[PDB]
């Protein structure tokens, strides 16, 4: 189990990098 | 619970994706 | 231990500075 | 406490924004 706002950094994490390749592709 | 190490470093990471989009638009 | 969303998020946070340092160099 | 991925990934993100201020600067 992590913190309620390591949870939600982990979904803004995810969300990052898609849209970092997704701005490349 | 997490370890403060991992609480910071979620802090950094949504600034990290608020900086990437404000500096996207 | 933690929550697998935020394992899952670790492994894409790793993957996300290779690919930029790649992308920059 | 938290898995190592995520103490390593939390290592790797804290030097990735490092990164892309200096980068940005
Ligand atoms: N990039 C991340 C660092 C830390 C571990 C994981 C989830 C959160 C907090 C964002 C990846
Ligand atoms: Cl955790």
């Amino acid at each position: 189990s992590s913190d309620p706002l390591v949870v939600a950094a982990s979904i803004i994490g995810i969300l990052h990098l898609i849209l970092w390749i997704l701005d490349r592709l």
